[PDB]
């Protein structure tokens, strides 16, 4: 039931991303660049395999994963994590686990916009994406 997430999305709003990055220990110079970067997220499916690409002028990432099946991931900030993505309440919930820590990356559709909520520790960041043709 992931179909409405699929496509190409552009960042159009960000709240508290610096807080989130700082909670994860990202260095100030990197946070400075990241705060001014507007990534493009591409979400594709091939049967029950999703691929999620994040493209920007700074860093790119790509993950592929089966819904509800754990996968190894190396994050943009070089954390080596155990990840799982599942559909929960109509949201794509990506949970990353490493060193007993956790962070969630939750995507929900609200009025045709894709809202990404990032939570680590007490930091909660909300990033809004709009669909590109
Ligand atoms: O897709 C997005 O909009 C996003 F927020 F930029 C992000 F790519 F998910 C991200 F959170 F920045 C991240 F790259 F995944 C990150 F978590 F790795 C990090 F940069 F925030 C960290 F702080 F962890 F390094
Ligand atoms: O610590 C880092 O070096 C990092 F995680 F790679 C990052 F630079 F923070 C970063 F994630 F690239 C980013 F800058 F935060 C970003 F803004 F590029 C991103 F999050 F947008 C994207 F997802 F593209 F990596």
């Amino acid at each position: 039931m992931v179909d409405a997430f699929l496509g190409t999305w552009k960042l159009v709003d960000s709240k508290n991303f610096d807080d989130y990055m700082k909670s994860l220990g990202v260095g100030f110079a990197t946070r400075q660049v990241a705060s001014m970067t507007k990534p493009t997220t591409i979400i594709e499916k091939n049967g029950d395999i999703l691929t999620l690409k994040t493209h920007s002028t700074f860093k790119n990432t790509e993950i592929s994963f089966k819904l509800g099946v754990e996968f190894d991931e190396t994050t943009a900030d070089d954390r080596k994590v155990k990840s799982i993505v599942t559909l929960d309440g109509g949201k794509l919930v990506h949970l990353q686990k490493w060193d007993g820590q956790e962070t969630t990356l939750v995507r929900e559709l609200i009025d045709g916009k894709l809202i990404l909520t990032l939570t680590h520790g007490t930091a909660v960041c909300t990033r809004t994406y709009e669909k590109e043709a």
